[PDB]
């Protein structure tokens, strides 16, 4: 499923990710814009060999299981498939263990160098939610 911008902002808003570990909708909307396109079915292999799933690109080294990243855990209990599905649910709660991992929203790389400190609150500009 290819996301509308206000449709992905409010699933993230159903699915309580406005302003988990303090960080506003307008974050997730941007690190999913530049992670996926919005793109339930995205898919990227990364140089260590795991590969990243889904609307927020959840990799396989520590998060989900997808058989072929060598030494890795499944901390979400998942198999990576079942974060492409047009229900974000899986990925809502697999993203919510990662940001409270340490690190908040630096996890994504992508997150980091194109969305944080910069207006966020212009991906959920004009949504009705
Ligand atoms: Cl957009
Ligand atoms: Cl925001
Ligand atoms: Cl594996
Ligand atoms: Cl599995
Ligand atoms: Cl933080």
């Amino acid at each position: 499923k290819v996301f509308g911008r206000c449709e992905l902002a409010a699933a993230m808003k159903r699915h309580g990710l406005d302003n988990y570990r303090g960080y506003s909708l307008g974050n997730w909307v941007c690190a999913a814009k530049f992670e996926s396109n919005f793109n339930t079915q995205a898919t990227n292999r990364d140089t260590d060999g795991s590969t990243s799933y889904g609307i927020l690109q959840i990799n396989s080294r520590w998060w989900c299981n997808d058989g072929r990243t060598p030494g890795s855990r499944n901390l979400c209990n998942i198999p990576c498939s079942a974060l492409l599905s047009s229900d974000i649910t899986a990925s809502v709660n697999c993203a919510k263990k990662i940001v409270s991992d340490g690190n908040g929203m630096n996890a994504w790389v992508a997150w980091r160098n194109r969305c944080k400190g910069t207006d966020v609150q212009a991906w959920i500009r004009g949504c009705r939610l």
